[PDB]
């Protein structure tokens, strides 16, 4: 009945029932971005990177003008170029932002940032990804915690923005991370609620068919109740081919008590995917204006 948004994302309503579920097709320029895989074996398991791919370009909606301030500014830091190759350039996403399967972002990060990756059967955290990127932060695969804040070499895979948004300082660190798996209905809701409303971006993970890499998609809406417990949520997928767009998940507390996710609604014959994480992403547009 109460039904909350991602700042700047304007709902679709297109929604008809597909063979996953209820879904609306995606179209550009609307504020929510459906970066989809294009399952040539190097983005096979860059989920994250992926849904950190769709935060990124709703970040750089918020920070327009901030942005091409800034590289008019940092000429250098407009191109990403180590080892003699020029790996990425930042306003050629910027560019391509909108577009789903070939979008000059998500290119970079399965062919050049984490190509190795999905062969080796690793995955990242959306939150590192957008740490590196911004920041410059280091990521690590082997690393369950919060990208640590403290000062450190930039990432050469990264680090756009790191002239303003620096490492080892709190204020500066733009995303944020909360562990599912030990709260209830009440707590979730409640949570995704506050930081929705606090014009944040918001990315959940939960349990797939892979036994060692979670799942993680895009949260965009969140629908509540009476009693102000999610009753569903509106996300894109990576691993959705390009017509789907923006899928409604139920949201409830399954047979084995966990709080889940699915197309369908949660039952006996439905256990649902068992929500694990959630990461968020604010737009920083108050960063640019306080630093003294």
């Amino acid at each position: 009945i109460t039904s909350i948004w991602t700042k700047g994302v304007t709902p679709p309503t297109n929604f008809i029932e597909g063979t996953d579920g209820s879904h609306a097709p995606y179209i550009a320029n609307q504020g929510w971005y459906d970066i989809t895989k294009t399952f040539n074996g190097k983005d096979d398991l860059l989920s994250a990177a992926a849904t950190a791919g769709n935060m990124l370009h709703w970040w750089f909606d918020q920070n327009k003008n901030q942005i091409e301030g800034y590289l008019t500014e940092h000429p250098e830091k407009q191109a990403i170029i180590f080892n003699g190759e020029q790996m990425f350039d930042v306003k050629e996403a910027i560019s391509t932002k909108d577009r789903q399967l070939d979008s000059k972002l998500f290119e970079y990060f399965k062919e050049k940032a984490f190509p190795t990756l999905s062969a080796r059967r690793r995955g990242v955290f959306p939150d590192h990804v957008i740490d590196m990127f911004i920041n410059g932060y280091r990521l690590s695969l082997d690393n369950y915690d919060k990208t640590p804040v403290k000062e450190g070499n930039k990432d050469l895979r990264g680090g756009i923005f790191d002239q303003v948004f620096t490492r080892g300082d709190q204020s500066k660190l733009l995303t944020n991370r909360y562990n599912l798996r030990t709260k209830t209905i009440n707590e979730i809701s409640q949570l995704i609620k506050q930081e929705l409303i606090a014009g944040k971006a918001l990315a959940i993970s939960h349990t797939y068919n892979n036994i060692g890499i979670s799942h993680v998609i895009n949260l965009w809406g969140a629908d509540f109740n009476s009693e102000g417990n999610l009753e569903a949520i509106y996300v894109t997928d990576s691993d959705s081919n390009a017509s789907i767009g923006m899928k409604k998940y139920y949201v409830g507390v399954n047979s084995a008590g966990e709080v889940a996710v699915s197309s369908k609604k949660i039952d006996s014959e439905h256990l649902g995917a068992a929500a694990l994480g959630l990461y968020t992403l604010s737009a920083g547009q108050g960063i640019w204006h306080q630093t003294n």
